């Protein structure tokens, strides 16, 4: 069956930009499912300190981001665009040989809302794959609600991730890590080349959750 | 306060089907038939519309025109053509859908070994070239995901699926949403600006990678509205 899935106990989690909204509510989440998560952050203390709130009894804790990049089995990129390139050719030594999903959008905002920006390479998670030749590069989380991820009172979200990229075993295993979030499927996406489109949603994401007034997600029917 | 659900009254409405005697076409003529309005389908050649009318129309009010004479026929025009003919028929009927709604359902997308993917276009998408093209129509981007044979068969009596549907005037998308909804299990859902109908149509090459490796039909739907 496509929808077998890897068991992925036991491997920990690093988050890069993890101090934020994004980073924090994975994290979260991960972490409430039992794996160790560290969070990375341009300032250890900084990303110690985020860890020691974000839940208590939670096997969490901080380091730098190449401290974080170096001690967890998959990494996962929630920077914000403006540092994604010059973060991973940074840390690109320490990622050789990982899984390293990227979940970062490219987006601009003006009064009329959310839009794409364009990029060299194709997209950020096509960005990170070129950046990162000896790294197995996965697109997914793009879509998730860092709010709803954040929030005690939710109990499950209603959303399929999208999980892009071209190596099955990586995207396998990040299917299985995306369905840690209860009520989450995750769900093969494409290949990498197809990932442009679907960081891109995301603006129209925003555009749905200020029309609707909603925390929007989205399902694949049919599979 | 109005709901942003809310749809306005569309069963006056005919619709145009330009590029209409293909499966995307027939599928959406088939159900807009099945719903009471009339379709007229376009083509380059008035008797093979004529031709694929009288074969959808056992009991619904489908017929068949050329491109312009549909165009002209229709209060809402869809454009059903593949990409490589959108520019040149949308600058040929320039004048004859001036003031129209028109709705772009195009997907601009390359197929290799590896799959699907999505065309580079230098105006931003399909519906943003239409929009270019037509300053003078209402362009609203639908359609993208349908899966034309699920229309099409007598089997189904509905589809899992939210149209998402995109433009810059209000009223346009409104009414859009309306037509699809139209379609049993259909909901019409706001997908945003223009500006962002890139992702939508290329989206297309998701599903198709979904489908090829699920063995599906696959559609979408927002949560959470
Ligand atoms: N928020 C959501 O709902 C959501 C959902 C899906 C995906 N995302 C994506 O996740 C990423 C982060 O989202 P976010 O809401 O958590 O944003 P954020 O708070 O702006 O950024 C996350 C963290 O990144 C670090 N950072 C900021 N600038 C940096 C730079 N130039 N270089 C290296 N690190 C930097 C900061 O941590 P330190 O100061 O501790 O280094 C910051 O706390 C974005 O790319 C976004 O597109 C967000
Ligand atoms: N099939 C689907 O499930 C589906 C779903 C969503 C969107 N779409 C999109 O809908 C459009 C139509 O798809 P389809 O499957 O119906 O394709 P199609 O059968 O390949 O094309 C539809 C019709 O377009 C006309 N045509 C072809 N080339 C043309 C040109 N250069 N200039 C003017 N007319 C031309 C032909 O009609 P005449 O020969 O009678 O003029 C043809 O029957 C495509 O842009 C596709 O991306 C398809």
């Amino acid at each position: 069956s496509p929808h077998d899935l890897p068991d992925v106990s036991g491997l920990s989690i690093a988050v890069l930009g993890g101090t934020g909204d994004q980073g924090r509510g994975l994290a979260r989440r991960f972490a409430m499912a039992g794996h160790e998560v560290i969070l990375g952050s341009r300032s250890a203390e900084r990303a110690q300190a985020v860890a020691a709130e974000l839940g208590e009894g939670l096997p969490v804790r901080g380091m730098d981001n190449a401290g974080a990049a170096e001690a967890g089995d998959v990494v996962i990129v929630a920077v914000p665009w403006d540092g994604h390139r010059a973060l991973l050719e940074s840390l690109k030594d320490v990622l050789a040989g990982k899984i390293v999903v990227d979940c970062v959008n490219p987006l601009g905002f003006d009064k009329r809302g959310a839009y794409a920006l364009p990029v060299e390479e194709g997209s950020a998670a096509e960005q990170a794959a070129a950046i990162l030749p000896d790294s197995r590069v996965v697109a997914a989380f793009h879509h998730v609600s860092a709010v709803l991820l954040l929030d005690p009172e939710v109990e499950k979200v209603d959303l399929d991730v999208l999980v892009l990229g071209d190596d099955r075993e990586a995207t396998d295993v990040v299917r299985a890590l995306a369905a840690r979030i209860p009520g989450v499927r995750g769900v093969y996406g494409g290949r990498l080349r197809n990932a442009h489109q679907v960081e891109a949603f995301t603006a129209n994401l925003i555009s749905i959750n200020r029309r609707y007034k909603a925390h929007a997600g989205i399902r694949i029917t049919d599979i």
